[PDB]
């Protein structure tokens, strides 16, 4: 595993030739260096580990992404992939990925894609495995080699924490704001400009509880995945009570949301729906200055973005978070 890991070369520097602007947390706004407000809205590639057996790892893919107006793109590095390829074997993809991004001018979000419950270690599924040590280890790794690329602008902790009603044991919001402090500090002491991501439970949906007991690090924003099940009823109403209303103190970033048909490929619980809920989505964050990341720019895992890798047609919520992308980003 990541304890094996033998001399893992520094990042090349070689690969890229320009550095994006710094992005920094001023209040409750992403901001650059003139204190300019942006607001992100891009898209989840695939696993890099996938991308690369699909043969379709090159920077064509990424210039598709960059065809389809995204100023960021979210990078979830699996477990699995992480320790079937070793963390050099890794890292190779995951340095080319940071360097396309960087000369198509996108940010990128690295992405510690587990789900559940990390401080007993027990997980969605054996996919998503991981342990304190190894995401720990991971965090430090790749923020020592990044330091210093403004265009790797995020640091997303662990993507989907919940506890599954108990089916995944017991963690209290404030033992996770804890273990979301120990990454941050390693973070922030490889890579003094990253922003780290923080989430809450029900799969990185409720911030309700973030907000009455805050992480205590700054250049810190929160994450929300509100997909089109997670509530009904009122949506936005209900939206801005569960994490809404937390972007008027920190900035949030969605970094998940997507929706399909009952009837489309691979369509499951949380993501169905029948197509108001993109319009529905993209004008509440619009009200709201909520950055955000569709999920998924790949042609297999649900809900997918484009139809295939040989015209890259975009499904229903491809075409409109493509739509929205090139018109809303500045
Ligand atoms: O990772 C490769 C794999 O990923 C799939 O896409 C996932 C993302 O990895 C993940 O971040 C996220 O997860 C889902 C989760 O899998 C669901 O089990 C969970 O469902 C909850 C729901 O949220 C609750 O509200 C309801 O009460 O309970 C159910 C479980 O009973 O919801 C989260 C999202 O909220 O996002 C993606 C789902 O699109 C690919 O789709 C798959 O094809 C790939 O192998």
């Amino acid at each position: 595993g990541w304890w094996n890991a033998s001399d893992i070369p520094a990042f090349d520097k070689s690969k890229i030739t320009r550095q994006l602007p710094l992005i920094k947390v001023e209040g409750n706004r992403f901001v650059d260096e003139q204190g300019k407000t942006i607001v992100f809205r891009g898209v989840n590639i695939s696993d890099p580990d996938k991308i690369d057996k699909d043969k379709r790892f090159s920077k064509k893919h990424f210039e598709v992404i960059r065809s389809w107006g995204a100023n960021v793109v979210r990078v979830p590095v699996h477990p699995r992939a992480w320790k079937e390829r070793g963390v050099k074997g890794y890292l190779e993809l995951l340095d080319q990925v940071v360097a396309w991004n960087n000369e198509l001018g996108i940010y990128t979000i690295l992405d510690w894609h587990s789900i559940g419950n990390l401080k007993s270690e027990m997980f969605q599924n054996n996919s998503y495995h991981t342990t304190k040590g190894e995401t720990f280890d991971f965090w430090r790794r790749v923020s020592e080699r990044y330091n210093g690329i403004n265009s790797v602008a995020f640091y997303e902790i662990f993507n989907e924490p919940t506890v599954f009603n108990g089916r995944l044991g017991i963690a209290t919001w404030a033992e996770w704001k804890a273990i979301n402090e120990e990454a941050i500090t390693i973070i922030q002491a490889h890579n003094p400009k990253a922003i780290a991501l923080v989430a809450g439970f029900n799969w990185a949906y409720d911030l309700k509880e973030a907000a009455a007991n805050p992480i205590d690090r700054q250049n810190i924003a929160y994450v929300s995945h509100p997909y089109p099940q997670k509530v009904g009823a009122p949506y936005q109403a209900n939206w801005e009570r569960d994490f809404g209303f937390m972007a008027d103190k920190y900035p949030v970033f969605a970094t998940e949301i997507g929706y399909q048909r009952a009837t489309d490929k691979g369509a499951h619980i949380p993501v169905i729906d029948d197509g108001s809920y993109g319009p529905r989505i993209t004008d509440y964050f619009n009200s709201k200055g909520i950055s955000w990341v569709a999920w998924v720019f790949d042609p297999d895992w649900s809900p997918q973005l484009f139809t295939d890798y040989q015209t890259y047609t975009p499904t229903m919520q491809g075409e409109h978070f493509r739509k929205v992308m090139l018109q809303d980003n500045k």
